[PDB]
């Protein structure tokens, strides 16, 4: 099945950005944040794989091979929030986070970030991305937390030859408060043309990477459990 | 249209801040208890409650298309709306296609399904209604609603169908739905000629879909327009 299957969703998927401009920020933001949510609402995720109580889901839509992974991690979701929302520390657990730099500050919930990624899949460069990410709070009935990441183009950081320039759609973090220091932590990802030969090995089981991350996201959280230095900045 | 786009964005964000605490069953009646030796006043609240939010007088008419009309009104402990559009069929007709909530799957996308629960007597029943996961969710929601519906007393008044969330112990919350409560919501209907109704849908409190409510009420989406437009269309295939 493994080989086969990474074969045929090979075949099935090989072969995004939006422009920001400050007279628009209000709306890019609510876009940003409101295409997560839909996405985690679509009616055609399945279930592909689970590994200690972890579980990764795919969409197959007719132009993306959209996934995420759902685990529950005992970290309470507003420090949870705090923790995934600052971007610049996510290379601490994040293999695929080479590196990551404060391109601007758009108010306390939204900021744009310069992204590099190791290169993956037989390319001699490494990947770049200008990504706006948005950030919210929920009211307090059950909504999620959400952290939604989607690419940006801005005139003054277009490409330049030491990074292969990609994009991402619609990314990120949902987490839900499920009781008192337990909270359902969710990645979803839903276009990323320039890894599709990574998500595929993971997706079909040849490689389990995504489920180290994860593993690497829960650990960071638990570390990081109880810091106040988060809600202060 | 940049610039309004960039309103519509920031009258959500003023909302959502305002609401963002979300009123509780210890502060409003969200949902009541059914109690069969109180099914009468249980129905007559209901329906006079409804009665009472369409009179209340700081609806702000908040926007119009194809003279559909959305009112709101940002009470303190939550943020009410209401639908209105005028429709070429008997108001006598209306009321019994608006009445008859096991039909409102067909017309409305947020019915999922709708079970009878218990007929009550011919003007009041309860139903369990389950709806679709909104934007940020991966189960549906569902409800358990009092229906009660009166024909007008004098001329001028309205029909009303009024619904509330009432609880029982034969549908208590399971983890298969995200158990939703409604204050008070329901159909208005006032006869505005020979086969013209003043069709009015009333919601004024229903906490677990606020993120819903405000993206439409500030105009980033238009899914209630769409929704009232296959009302009209339900009553009109329906003649
Ligand atoms: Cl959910």
């Amino acid at each position: 099945a493994s080989a086969r299957k990474k074969i045929r969703l090979d075949r099935k998927y090989i072969v995004l950005s939006v422009p920001w401009d400050p007279s628009n920020q209000v709306y890019l933001s609510y876009n940003n944040v409101s295409s997560l949510k839909m996405l985690v609402a679509k009616d055609n995720w399945v279930l592909s794989s689970e590994i200690s109580q972890v579980r990764l889901y795919t969409l197959e839509d007719d132009k993306f091979l959209s996934f995420h992974m759902e685990m529950v991690v005992h970290v309470d979701a507003a420090q949870a929030f705090l923790l995934l929302s600052d971007l610049r520390q996510r290379p601490e657990w994040d293999k695929h986070y080479r590196s990551v730099e404060l391109v601007q500050q758009v108010d306390e919930d939204d900021a744009i970030y310069h992204v590099t990624s190791p290169a993956l899949g037989g390319h001699t460069k490494p990947q770049d991305f200008v990504i706006l990410a948005s950030r919210r709070k929920p009211c307090d009935n059950g909504d999620p937390y959400v952290i939604a990441l989607r690419s940006v183009t801005l005139p003054t950081h277009r490409e330049t030859p030491e990074y292969r320039r990609g994009e991402t759609l619609c990314s990120g973090f949902c987490l839900w408060r499920e009781g008192d220091q337990l909270t359902k932590v969710s990645y979803y990802n839903q276009a990323t043309p320039g890894v599709l030969n990574y998500v595929t090995t993971n997706v079909a089981g040849l490689s389990s990477e995504f489920y180290t991350t994860f593993k690497a996201c829960e650990q960071f959280l638990l570390d990081n459990r109880n810091d106040l230095a988060p809600s202060l900045q």
